[PDB]
């Protein structure tokens, strides 16, 4: 019997083990007597590590019988699950693909594992095939009566419904780290020490900071909840009738009406079978045009695969994907396939929910820093503690003593003072239009190295716009210029007349209707209208001699024809006209050769080419017409022998901002890309206009030259799309073939083929060189976003759809540009709908960043010169008076780390990125210098004041430490000298910030503390002087005081500026030459600099 498994859930993340186990019953007891006995102690602690709580409680037993499994991720974080049980009797290949009995199975992250008995395994996927779909007549008659309840115990209800959780489980979630449990030991430390004000004042921003992020986790569910909620009401055929249902009650087999007018949304991804329909696929792709879909013929059954997760054309022209809208409906019937989380839809909410561990490791290494503390704290505590038995004191002070230089050097105040930077950057965020939800991701700004783009939405206008009117003049047979406007074309002359003709069409050959004032019908026709400016049985002309015109009928836009037609009599005229407009392809089967210009299949392929649609007009006169022959005569004698007159081209026009941001992102050094679910001809073209391609370079592509993607053994050319001769070394590496700059532009179908069955180097390749990305579904957008990141990229992503969402989830950040359905994933929400906030957000990244590190290295500072001046105290028993700590505490320290979090970032995107981990060695080194620095200055203040005539020394006292010394004194105004000089000089300047000198608030607190505390020490009035628990001091010494304060800051300025940089180079270059081991660098370099080299080798 197994008792353990290995799986991998993800497309190629996610590898988790699964064990079972077993209740002792006697660990059990020992661990809830434990508890009982501990009050508490023993719960938390075997909640924080659960795998000692495994190895208590748990034995270890095969599958069959178990009670409960633990699921182990490569995070290494553990989780107890329970098996569930129930009673079924059917063959075994009902479930997969014998008899079963148990059915048991396990939910994890809403996926839902299987227990197979023969094969002795967990199964996942496996998609039910359901042997029946052979035939039309099968499919069309579904299932009946109890055939559906049995369904219902193995793939259960059709919703998607995210568990969500209460108050107190997020509490016991959220406070139960062992961080807070510190803070409240400290809180009673305080308490217990007299030590009120201050162990108020930061139980208080506790408080804050946990009712903040509070309300941030309740919202986000709340949220994410609404966008996956979807309830409607069909009509079913369970049993020979038509029955209405709600949408829940789906299980896949069971047939359904899709021609019905109710239905306005397809309730689970199904199938034809017969009729038609018209959906837009506004989902899967980032387009909202019309699209029709036909009945499934008795052949697609078999290529039919309901866990393939991206479907063949062949395939697609028949299948109505769940959450897509309908248009237009014909007696037609659907067959449903999957349901639940299955569904595309559906497995797309999943995968936005499952979790994946951070690469930032700021909060993580400041919290293992405080470990570290926290380890050099308790040698400290030792010590203490022998030094205070040795000199005999009462035992209350020795504990409460040793006990709070515990809390001296883990500040309890360290986490709660490293948001202030972000806090502060929000709302400049916010004044700027640009809302962020999630503030932890606001330092990742400051890291981005590579930023992702849509197509349709973000760097392109949303519709189709009218690039200009091509005519073909029967003078001379060939074509004309542009003609942009609309105003050449009334003054323009050679439905005889060719630009009038076709001013005509544009005019009166559409089937809109007015309401509002404004004109609605097809998209394509709208924007014709508005070009026209004219106005609409006849359509006005506008006031600023053109005729109008009357239409007699029209025969509308056919889907088989694919032409429309518009019969029709202007005033002036006796005979009507006949307006046709079409298809350039099918119309040569219509019109007459000769009216076709020499110009016509060259100027077409040029035109496709480049990306745009083409529509094409034609003319015909009938000499007599009146009220009979209208209704006599069809179609067909219209449309035969037309005129052929010109193409109006349509054209995606990209927003008029894009160039200029995409330019200005290349010349700071972060590289482009395009990833659209759109064609691969537009694409090219709109990458060449925005910037993202050179204007000179090429744009090689793959194309399959032996087997569809469908053999594990084919081969690839990378052929050239301009000129396909140049070709590329495919087996071989991408480079130019026997030339400067060139972009692989890969489509979406051969990018599953490359990151399937190609090798390793041929794929990071690709990723290095692609730039344009073109026909994909979100899956490949998401994983291709998970592929940038596995070699060392740090991207972002931007777009305005639910397309986007798992793309805008999975990058590092995500900038979305609406506010539905797509901002529930993006961290951030801007509202001007241009690309112009990704610049702002990765400035405040960066300025964020430099803040959140000079923070940091502040408090660190902080604490340890708080720690030296507490040990030379206690050399004798002595320590700061109570009202000292709370001086030096709370009106030195909050209001300048406060402050120095304060001013904005730079006007302008620099060339260069800051430090971005703490681990680093020129982090650490600067900082221990400063340490020693700031050590070596107390230490001579103290020797000098021990020489002085009226020095008074420290008394040693059982019962309560002395304050009243000249030792305390002198310690005390060092410290305070050293506490806002080293704030002044830790600030962050002028690269990626704004100079202290033109931001007001920070220099007017730095001067007022340190006037305060100059007064404070040379003329201090007696209720101080009795209130502080100083003692007197020779007006010579204050002075010396203020030179060692004063000399300190000019050490620790040169030191932060030219020494210790300089330091920190020469300890790195030493490690380099000593310990022999290589320097790690980031792959993408690696492989940038292995192309380069190589092709300037050929
Ligand atoms: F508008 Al898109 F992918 F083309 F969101
Ligand atoms: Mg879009």
């Amino acid at each position: 019997g197994r008792s353990s498994q290995k799986m991998r859930l993800d497309n190629d993340d996610l590898t988790i083990a699964i064990s079972g186990f077993i209740t002792n019953r006697i660990g059990f007891a020992i661990y809830i007597v434990l508890c009982v006995l501990t009050g508490g102690i023993a719960w938390l602690f075997l909640r924080w590590y659960p795998k000692y709580y495994v190895k208590l409680v748990g034995c270890a037993t095969p599958f069959r019988d178990c009670q409960w499994v633990v699921i182990e991720d490569h995070f290494n974080k553990m989780t107890i699950l329970s098996i569930r049980v129930k009673p079924y009797n059917r063959p075994l290949s009902t479930v997969f693909g014998p008899v079963l009995r148990e059915l048991r199975s396990i939910t994890y992250c809403y996926y839902k594992f299987y227990y197979h008995p023969v094969l002795d395994k967990f199964f996942c996927c496996n998609g039910w095939k359901d042997p029946q779909w052979n035939s039309m007549q099968n499919a069309r008659s579904g299932l009946h009566g109890d055939e559906k309840a049995h369904r219902e115990a193995v793939f259960g209800p059709n919703s998607i419904d995210v568990d969500e959780q209460s108050i107190l489980q997020l509490l016991v979630s959220e406070i139960l780290t062992p961080f807070y449990a510190f803070q409240v030991f400290s809180l009673i430390l305080w308490l217990c020490d007299e030590y009120y004000y201050y162990a108020a004042a930061i139980l208080l921003i506790s408080a804050g900071s946990i009712i903040t992020s509070l309300l941030e986790t309740k919202e986000t569910r709340r949220r994410l909840r609404e966008m996956s909620r979807f309830e409607c009401e069909v009509r079913v055929f369970r049993g020979g009738f038509w029955r209405t249902f709600p949408s829940s009650d789906l299980v896949p087999g069971d047939v359904y009406e899709v021609s019905d007018p109710s239905l306005t949304q397809i309730p689970a991804d199904s199938l034809l079978l017969t009729g038609d329909c018209i959906v837009n696929e506004s989902m899967l792709t980032g387009e909202s045009v019309a699209v029709s879909k036909t009945p499934a013929t008795n052949e697609t059954l078999a290529k039919l695969n309901p866990a393939a997760s991206t479907f063949s054309h062949d395939v697609d022209k028949h299948f109505l994907y769940c959450g897509t809208k309908l248009i237009r409906a014909r007696a037609a019937v659907a067959l449903v396939v999957r349901t639940g989380f299955n569904t595309t839809r559906g497995a797309l909410v999943r995968s936005m929910l499952v979790p994946k561990p951070s690469k930032f490791k700021f909060y993580e290494d400041s919290f293992r820093y405080l470990k570290v503390m926290g380890c050099l704290a308790g040698l400290a505590f030792i010590v203490s503690l022998v030094n205070f038995i040795r000199l005999k004191l009462h035992w209350t002070l020795i504990l409460l003593r040793a006990l709070d230089l515990l809390t001296i050097v883990v500040p309890p105040a360290l986490p709660a003072t490293l948001t202030i930077g972000t806090s502060f950057a929000v709302q400049r965020l916010k004044g700027k239009k640009i809302f962020c939800t999630s503030p932890q991701r606001v330092n990742v700004g400051g890291k981005i190295d590579l930023m992702c783009f849509d197509k349709t939405g973000t760097l392109t206008e949303e519709g189709l716009d009218v690039l200009g009117i091509r005519v073909a003049s029967r003078v001379s047979n060939r074509f004309t210029e542009l003609l942009t406007n609309v105003d050449d074309l009334t003054w323009s002359c050679d439905p005889l007349d060719p630009y009038r003709a076709a001013l005509y069409v544009m005019a009166s050959c559409h089937s809109l209707r007015i309401v509002d004032g404004v004109a609605v019908g097809d998209p394509l026709e709208v924007k014709m209208f508005e070009f026209t400016g004219w106005s609409y049985f006849i359509a006005g002309e506008v006031i600023s001699a053109p005729p109008a015109v009357g239409v007699l009928r029209a025969f509308d836009f056919n889907p088989l024809l694919r032409r429309s037609s518009v019969i029709a009599r202007v005033v002036g005229n006796s005979g009507g006209y006949a307006l046709v407009k079409g298809s350039p392809e099918c119309m040569p089967e219509i019109c007459r050769p000769e009216t076709l210009p020499s110009d016509f299949d060259e100027l077409l392929s040029y035109y496709t080419h480049a990306g745009y649609r083409v529509i094409a007009c034609a003319t015909k006169r009938i000499p007599k017409l009146n009220l009979v022959s209208v209704n006599r005569m069809t179609r067909d004698e219209v449309e035969s022998g037309l005129d052929f007159v010109g193409f109006i081209i349509f054209e995606n026009k990209l927003k008029p901002t894009t160039t200029s941001v995409i330019k200005e992102l290349l010349s700071s050094n972060i590289g482009t890309v395009m990833i659209t679910g759109d064609n691969i001809r537009t694409a090219v073209s709109v990458a060449r206009q925005c910037g993202i391609i050179e204007e000179h370079a090429h744009c090689y592509m793959p194309r399959f030259i032996e087997g569809n993607a469908d053999d594990c053994n084919a081969k690839l050319r990378w052929e050239s799309i301009n000129n396909p001769a140049l070709e590329l070394d495919p087996t071989d590496a991408s480079l130019p073939y026997d030339i400067r700059n060139y972009a692989i532009a890969v489509t979406g179908d051969v990018f599953r083929w490359i990151v399937d069955h190609a090798p390793t180097d041929v794929l990071h390749r690709m990723l290095v060189l692609g730039k344009v990305y073109a026909r994909m579904s979100p899956d490949e957008k998401q994983e291709l976003v998970k592929k940038f990141q596995s070699i060392d990229y740090s991207c972002g992503f931007c777009g305005d759809g639910a397309n986007d969402c798992a793309a805008l989830k999975a990058a590092d950040v995500g900038i979305s540009l609406s506010e539905a359905e797509a901002s529930v994933a993006a961290p951030f929400t801007s509202q001007i709908f241009d690309i112009r906030c990704v610049p702002e957000v990765i400035r405040e990244g960066r300025a964020s960043l430099v803040t959140s590190f000079s923070c940091f290295k502040y408090m660190s500072l902080y604490s340890f010169i708080q720690f030296t001046s507490v040990s030379f105290l206690y050399v004798s028993a002595s320590n700061l008076g109570d009202f000292q700590f709370l001086y030096i505490d709370l009106m030195l320290i909050l209001p300048i780390a406060v402050f120095m979090s304060w001013a904005g970032p730079h006007s302008k995107l620099c060339a260069k990125r800051p430090v971005s981990d703490l681990v680093s060695r020129k982090v650490l080194v600067p900082l221990l210098s400063h340490v020693f620095v700031c050590v070596m200055i107390q230490a001579l203040a103290w020797v000098a004041v021990r020489q002085q005539p009226w020095y008074i020394p420290p008394i040693v006292d059982t019962e309560k430490s002395n304050i009243e010394n000249s030792e305390n004194t002198t310690l005390f105004f060092a410290s305070c000298f050293e506490y806002i000089l080293s704030g002044v000089v830790l600030n962050a300047g002028r690269p990626f910030r704004q100079s202290p000198l033109e931001t007001w608030p920070f220099l007017s607190a730095v001067a007022v503390t340190l006037i305060a505390t100059l007064l404070m020490l040379l003329v201090p009035p007696y209720w101080l002087f009795e209130f502080m628990q100083l003692t007197w001091m020779s007006w010579t010494f204050k002075i010396t005081l203020i030179a060692f304060g004063f000399v300190y800051f000019l050490i620790a300025w040169t030191g932060e500026h030219y020494l210790f940089l300089w330091l920190a180079r020469f300890l790195g270059r030493m490690r380099q030459r000593l310990f022999k081991q290589p320097k790690q660098r980031k792959l993408y370099k690696i492989v940038k600099e292995k192309l380069v080299f190589e092709n300037l080798y050929f």
